[PDB]
């Protein structure tokens, strides 16, 4: 689960990832964190 700042860094997330990028690259450039659990904390943009 991708867990960003805002959704502005999510929204740049989404679009490393739609071309097939590794999400671990698409995460550093963004500010995204990858968590396991389906549920992101507090206020995170999923």
């Amino acid at each position: 689960t991708t867990c960003c700042p805002s959704i502005v860094a999510k929204s740049n997330f989404n679009a490393c990832r739609l071309p097939g990028t590794p999400e671990a690259l698409c995460a550093t450039y963004t500010g995204c964190i990858i968590i396991p659990g389906a549920t992101c904390p507090g206020d995170y943009a999923n």
